């Protein structure tokens, strides 16, 4: 799939995929932007922990948590809504609220 809704989450090895692009939580804890196989953006979180999964909020935050912990965040925080995490045809990949709008982007749009 191209998107994640606000309440769920990817797994280890879970991801989003566009094409060539592939946003992708790795067993090394690190959230991943791959075009093709060059990793263009990175949450920076590899090797901080193991069996990290990755939670679109309810509330628009995007974490990273392994077990109850929180690894890295988003910290685009709102309020309980219908948020979704889209890697988009440009490259970018964008929390959008139930308007539309874009309240966090990773700006890797080509």
């Amino acid at each position: 799939s191209d998107r994640l809704n606000a309440g769920k989450s990817l797994g280890a090895g879970g991801s989003l995929a566009e094409g060539p692009y592939l946003f992708i939580m790795q067993n090394d804890c690190n959230l991943v932007l791959y075009d093709n196989n060059r990793a263009v953006w990175a949450s920076g979180t590899n090797g901080k922990a193991s069996n990290c999964i990755l939670k679109m909020q309810r509330d628009g935050n995007l974490v990273i948590y392994s077990g109850s912990r929180a690894m890295w965040a988003s910290n685009t925080n709102r309020q309980d809504g219908n948020y979704y995490l889209i890697l988009q045809r440009d490259r970018n990949v964008v929390i959008y609220d139930n308007s539309n709008n874009a309240i966090w982007a990773s700006g890797t749009n080509v």
